[PDB]
């Protein structure tokens, strides 16, 4: 009833399937993915109760040294539907059909139910992200002809790689009132083409929709690579990235209660 992950115990890349039907299709996957640190004292723990759906993340880490400084933060532990290309992980068992081209995908509403606490000022963000590949199911990394893309919903003390392009509204439900909210989009050139959307109010907790759709349409208009739309919206990782090359300590919990993906009669791009 309870799967549990936990850095350092079960190894420095620590993951899960969350499979309730048991039918060998994850509904959603879990890592603590703690990518950039290379040692540090202390531990990470993520929980999660299958009945209540409650996903409950426990950091307690000091003494952090980096794998490599210049890549700034030091993990990005998340839950994620459907193949992060990355890796070998998946989940597939869910309405929408992640991967698929954006050229033939609906709009989505995405729903996460959430509360965030960060502990003594700890730099973080709540970030949705989501890439863009040239084949449909890939699992071994990211070109340079391909796309991050990237929704923060809450952040303190990070900024996003690149540049401030512009800023957008989006209409998103906040707390089950609609609202206009304002957007900042970031862009820069990382290995592959980024593309961030940074929220000017922060969200630290409640229920949040937003439209896919509004985000990667701005990403596409915004884009340098050729036939974006050919490229495959390979997932939607929601995750905390958090500290800096000065961040010797990081201690963070943070629970997710839903996260609901529904589909709208229309095109992802508009
Ligand atoms: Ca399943
Ligand atoms: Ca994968």
């Amino acid at each position: 009833k309870v799967l549990k992950i936990r850095y350092p115990d079960d190894g420095e890349w620590p993951g899960a399937p969350i499979d309730k039907d048991g039918d060998g299709n994850p509904e959603f996957y879990i890592e603590i993915n703690l990518w950039n640190i290379l040692n540090a004292t202390g531990f990470a723990e993520m929980t999660y109760n299958l009945t209540s759906g409650v996903l409950h993340y426990v950091q307690q880490l000091d003494n952090i040294v980096l794998r490599d400084r210049s890549n700034w933060v030091h993990g990005y532990p998340e839950i994620f539907y459907g193949n992060k290309p990355w890796n070998a992980n998946y989940a597939t068992d869910g309405p929408i059909p992640l991967p698929s081209k954006v050229s033939n995908l609906t709009d989505f509403y995405l729903t996460i139910s959430y509360k965030l606490e960060p502990k003594n000022g700890l730099p973080i963000n709540f970030a949705i992200e989501s890439w863009l590949t040239r084949e449909a199911w890939r699992t071994t990394g990211i070109n340079s002809d391909e796309q991050e893309v990237m929704i923060w919903i809450y952040y303190d003390g990070l900024q996003p790689a690149g540049s401030k392009v512009k800023e957008i509204v989006v209409p998103i439900i906040v707390n089950g009132t609609p609202v206009n909210a304002t957007f900042e989009v970031w862009k820069a050139n990382i290995g592959w083409e980024y593309v961030a959307f940074r929220i000017k109010t922060p969200i630290k907790e409640g229920t949040v929709t937003i439209p896919y759709g509004a985000f990667i349409s701005v990403a596409a208009n915004i884009s340098s690579l050729p036939n974006y739309t050919e490229l495959y919206l390979e997932d939607v990782e929601i995750g905390t990235a958090f500290g800096t090359p000065s961040t010797t300590s990081a201690h963070l919990e943070w629970w997710i209660t839903n996260i609901t993906l529904t589909p709208l009669d229309r095109p992802l791009i508009s």
